[PDB]
């Protein structure tokens, strides 16, 4: 036989080594311009954190840390992590001689695993907010038979702290009532679907009365953080974990803040560092994804300029003014409003499931999510980040809710005439001309407005 | 106000972040003007690169493709779809009696989900002894009893051995220390072992202690889709890897699992799919990373065409023939050769420690790592998987063994001079002469040959 | 030179060891010339004595009657077979839906060898907290997190807590607590609650939750043998109990289990039988203590008379009669009562601790021990058992309060007079004639009744 | 109804409250003093220990530790206690500056599980000599299955060294290779059917090769420590437990000996005692059994006696002398001798099972116990402590092993005829009059000696 020359196999484009592969990606760009997204965990980053993102940085083994990696060849990989970091304390007001940071978690999950390993020995006792409350998986999850689920009650013990059954704001007695009960040796704060601001002050003074270290998982708001637009975290938390492609605007990654330095009121100093970056490398993780730190670093200078800190307003005003709109209509929302980038639409009182209106809105091309509420899930989360990157503003997100007004009135619409049973509710999905004309409507609009990362007069699809 | 999409969001990197931009064009330049032997590095296509760095990027899709936990899934769906037949393809593995998850954010997470699916915490797991060839996440603690490795951490782990004289596994020792320990899990593969895995007779040591068998083919797994090395499939439960190193592919793991009736109480069935899945996700993971899945599924179509066979082909021709070429000079092998990808240089019969010639070759842009051998590692571990993605043959390779024997003899001459101690050797690095003269051949030698991802002629730092 | 038998091994222990024999001797006497109010504390019989120092302390008998690992036992193991027989009679249980195991060395050691056979390491447990009147055996850690009693050492357990202004058992914290928390096992009984336990709310919070029920009866244990408090083998699956506290046998533990078909999964039976047994040995005991078992088939011979239902019945009349006295007096009782053996004296609303009042206590030959009340414990501990084994009745346990009285009386002058802090409640206790003169009254008033286990008349120390 | 006076319920003899245990115990009497008791774990203690054990003592509550109890009422029960701890350390050569002891353990299993407790976090590994080879359960014990048997392979790691396969020797070459392969955090030393010596000193070095901790379980040769006719483990071990009921000749109960004070070449002292008795209370036990502490008080004072020296001197010539005698009929003994008080005589040479000849001997009243070997047991472990503790010299002890001779030569005899299955042996046991006069010469000879423990003049069966 005969080896393939690197002209062929390595330098030809994508268009041409894989058609199948190019077709599905050119058909996402498409799905990604021409809809509406609300999943509030998603976003558009950008052109440049693409580059980076698919570099020749991807070749590089570099295990270990800057300045003390295992091999060589690091010249050039040890000056981007370094770059990294510094932009990562810079992006969020940190002091370098108060905080460090490892920016090597490929993503949110590995990096709140790998702040566990850090600072807990298996079996310690971790809480989060429970997941109908708005936590997360990696904050501990076991079901009412008691399977655990999250790989944090696996191999520690986890118990949850939920929201007030009627207000739906964060117990703040009772959480501190069951930290002291339970004795954690680690609290979460932080979560996936809490509509408001957190008191991290009241979670240091619990943390403090117990005896407990004080963590929070950023994820969903760091963008608000680092454009100081909501509570910050590092004021009163002992170490912050974040991903970085939600509000933040960046790749797939994670990172993880860790206090250094003198304690505050013997002559004690901090003992996070060299904890935490063992239990990432060599303790969990093998080589870091270089090409994610290195289009991390983009995405961390691009959140530090003054047009970032504006986006960031922007998305908690079209949070507000789409919630303001919904309730106008006489929709039930989560504690009655919003302080950040989402919204929790109760809908409950519609006599709808999550699931019914999330299918429908599927069909027309506006991506929600079901998600639990206080309480088959009763609700739908709606994020305001990944629109607002597309350029859209207050009376833009006025538009959305009118879409989504429309939307739930087609569900009642196919629920009173068909029935409640999913298979009844299905027969109303087929032929629906009220839904082809809502998805014309949503595919029009879509098309009103920019799309970052990529040249929507370059696509292949238009 | 806002900053315009195209201002933020479409302008290229050049612009946006010049810093960043310089940084990849001098990491460019080092990958494409000097020696790359780490054995677990590749030179990857620009066609995965391109998928790579795409939209895919922005996509949350947790759960599996038509059982997921929202919408918007049409087109990640069937990528993720794509890339699972592709792998069972790449590695002719029949689909009723294999699956495969290919989630894993890197190798270290799907050994661990692995783990997670099939163990509980504390079970018992044997591994490949990392002064063996053996890698952390198989399990590794200090003398002093430190758990290093998250394996070691959440289970209960004893490493198993080479023989002290011959460096082939000691399957002996294997069979014995397994049923004193009674693991749960016997781990086969490693990191920097040169020869072929006796994959039936683990099956065999398996059996009679009664553990599950996983194969971690991460390093030679590209071979094995050629079908150059055993196939871990014909005897193993489970199959974890990574897609990174010989495979060519980009940084990513998948972890594959047998399907349907079992072989010879009653008429069972294997029951490892639900498991594996759950681990991965929700249990360990969050949302997959949908742009390495997709540039995945691009690296597995290219490792099955005739093309990769080929490669894989060369790769251990390559690698023999640098290790003949050492061997003739009168350096020590371990095994005395090699039937994969690497060769593992005992460098104490020289006097010579492998930080000492890893920190000589760097200095003249010929990057290998130092590696522990049987019993400060005494070795170094030298790959031919990423030079040869560069197209270069066998006559290219005696040259690369020429630069390594020309880069012992100057650290023979430094310790002779200055001395044995570390840091009486880095007085011999200031200013060398014949160190800046085999650079320069080093990077004449280099420019020679093309360099797969990017055009080497578009690069900002040129000759 | 051998010793002859004669000298070593037939001499009595007066001559043997004159320093421990007059020991025993002054022991003996402070046990019949005080008043003993420890809750867990009893006076057993001549007889249990007699079997409990026997010959049967020199046989090894390792395994269960009828499945021992040597031979010798043909007598052991009547003795274990009536020790077990008994038992289940003593409560009045079937032996197709009881069994028991009558090995356990103490109370502790059965609670651990219960928890071990239904339990893996790390499993959550559920017991009443020791502020509230629970045991460490039933899980115990500290404000700092730290792991005190080895079920929270080897398990995960949680306290659940009594009302915190009624003084009963939260049953709606503890079913709240019980589906947060999901134990695997729920703890019910108690060292110092002065009220009957709702079994039935246990098991229908057991039920709700999914965890096994488990009554520790150790203080109750006679009272529940004569049916004079609730039966807790209505409810629960597991019964564990000590021998020598209300029951007034020798130090020893058992442990009863359900056996023969389950109340409405298919026909199912209970499995708890093989599992508590083997738990017991071979996994954490070695070889039963016979001549403790032998005591106990004893005592539980004794606990089945009609005399025995009759000391029941006046142990919770004299309990009810020395708190009916002391609430004359103006004290408050946790509850405000009692249904079984003890009260709890709040001794904060007269601005004391328990410390204080069991040191003075202590010095007129009073034993009562200081306990925790819900929130330097404040309150006081008393029990009925061991002085009502000794013939008091309701008038002379109103005599003991009247002892109380003063003494909590005296407690209060020094406080006033030196300070309230425990160095200077010291100052108070040097050479005070009234506390003199109250251990003067309580030597005299002790010395009225008859004592079991032994002859005062033929005791070392008279008067 | 009526409550029972106290003299007839509370001071009324054994005999006339209870005449069915009172006659067991009486037969177990007779059993005692009427037959050949050979099982190594047994003894007959004093008369003067068992009026402690069968005393007042039995009724007080004293939790904790002398001079810091729980309660009151504890003036006696601190001397009884103190005494036995300054007895402990008398009776074995140890300076109160360097060693501790706790003698609150119910028996020896809690002993160990107490000192694992103390020094040891759930899941450490632990090496223990493999039950075949003549190890301990508390040592770690999990079958080929892999089901875990002890407590010590349920709530920690143990993998067991053993024996070398033909000599029977402990093979310290494997237990230094298997130490450091495994790194244990403890390494036990001690067992109950190895018939000899330990090398201590080896176990040290091999201790602090892989940086373990060194606790010997002394339970079986306890006595002959006491009295330095064996190596002494204090010399090289960190811990030493011991159960008191076998060759001290104490009541049942258990002891745990630690070092204090200044290290062996910064100035670093011993940290075990507060770990030691805080394990035991409050982390495991309640109470102590004070009777039992009064007892081994009696038995601590008595092994401190010469004559306790001369009986240890005469339980290790008698099991010699048995040992020769029983070679010098062709069997097959492991290790070919004895340094201890016990003998492992080797019966797969003959065709037999531990199991046959315990069961024959067992109808002759002569009990030993069928014990693996290395490699259905194939052995019988037989001791000399309880024997020689009735007067039984080294004559006397060749008498035994001609029995014992006759006893395996009706077993052979037996399976000769009948044949090798059980079922097929059991016929040979029925109606056997060489049986009833092997038993007929043990009884007569076996009530040639005199009995420790009480009066065989009182005996109701005589
Ligand atoms: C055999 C093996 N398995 C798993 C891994 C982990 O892969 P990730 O780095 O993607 O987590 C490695 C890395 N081996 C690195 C080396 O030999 O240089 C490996 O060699
Ligand atoms: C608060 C939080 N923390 C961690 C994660 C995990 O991130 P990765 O998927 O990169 O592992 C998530 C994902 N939240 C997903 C969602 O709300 O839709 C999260 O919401
Ligand atoms: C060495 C050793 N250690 C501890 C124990 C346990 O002692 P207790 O039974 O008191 O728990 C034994 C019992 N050995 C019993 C035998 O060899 O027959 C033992 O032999
Ligand atoms: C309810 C309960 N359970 C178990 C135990 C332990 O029993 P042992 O001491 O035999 O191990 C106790 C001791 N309670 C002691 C007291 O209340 O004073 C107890 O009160």
């Amino acid at each position: 036989s005969h080896m393939d020359p690197v002209s062929v196999w390595g330098n030809t484009p994508l268009a041409t080594v894989d058609p199948e592969i190019h077709d599905l990606i050119e058909k996402e760009k498409r799905r990604q311009c021409r809809g509406i997204e609300l999943i509030a965990s998603e976003n558009f980053t950008s052109f440049a954190v693409i580059e980076a993102l698919g570099s020749a940085l991807t070749n590089k083994y570099s295990e270990g840390m800057p300045g003390n990696r295992y091999y060589g060849g690091n010249e050039y990989i040890d000056q981007i992590e370094n770059l990294c970091r510094s932009r990562a304390l810079q992006a969020f007001h940190l002091d370098a001689q108060s905080w460090g940071v490892n920016v090597q978690p490929y993503s949110g999950s590995p990096a709140n695993f790998a702040a566990y390993t850090a600072v807990l020995n298996p079996h310690d006792r971790i809480m989060g907010l429970d997941l109908p409350s708005g936590g997360h998986l990696t904050h501990g999850y076991y079901t009412s038979g008691g399977k655990k689920i999250s790989a944090t009650s696996i191999y520690f013990e986890s118990l949850p702290y939920k929201v007030n059954s009627t207000t739906g704001y964060i117990d703040y007695d009772r959480l501190e009532e069951k930290a002291l009960d339970f004795r954690p040796k680690l609290i979460i704060c932080g979560g996936s679907a809490y509509p408001r601001d957190w008191d991290y002050k009241r979670f240091r003074e619990v943390a403090d009365k117990c005896g407990a270290l004080l963590l929070c998982d950023m994820a969903h708001t760091s963008g608000l953080v680092a454009a100081q637009e909501v509570n910050s975290p590092f004021e009163y938390c002992d170490i912050v974990t974040t991903t970085t492609h939600k509000s933040l605007r960046g790749p797939r990654a994670g990172m993880i803040f860790y206090r250094k330095g003198p304690k505050p009121p013997e002559n004690a100093v901090y003992d996070f560092e060299d904890k935490i970056n063992f239990a990432v490398f060599p303790s969990l993780q093998g080589g870091p994804h270089n090409h994610q730190i290195g289009a991390l670093a983009v995405a961390l200078k691009q959140a530090a300029s003054p047009g970032f800190k504006a986006y960031a307003k922007q998305v908690k005003a079209n949070a507000v003014a789409l919630g303001k709109y919904l309730m106008g209509k006489g929709y039930s929302l989560v504690t009655g409003g919003t302080e950040n980038h989402l919204v929790l639409w109760d809908l409950r009182p519609l006599g709808l499931t999550g699931n019914k209106v999330e299918k429908l809105c599927d069909l027309c091309n506006i991506t929600v999510n079901k998600n639990a509420v206080f309480g088959a899930p009763g609700g739908v989360r709606i994020g305001a980040p990944a629109m607002t990157s597309r350029g859209l503003v207050e009376k833009d997100f006025e538009q959305i809710g009118e879409f989504l007004h429309r939307a739930v009135t087609l569900t009642l619409e196919i629920q009173k005439e068909h029935g409640k049973l999913l298979k009844d509710f299905n027969k109303g999905l087929v032929n629906n001309k009220a839904i082809e004309d809502l998805k014309a409507d949503v595919e029009k609009f879509s098309a009103l407005f920019d799309m970052p990362g990529f040249l929507v007069s370059e696509m292949k699809y238009k």
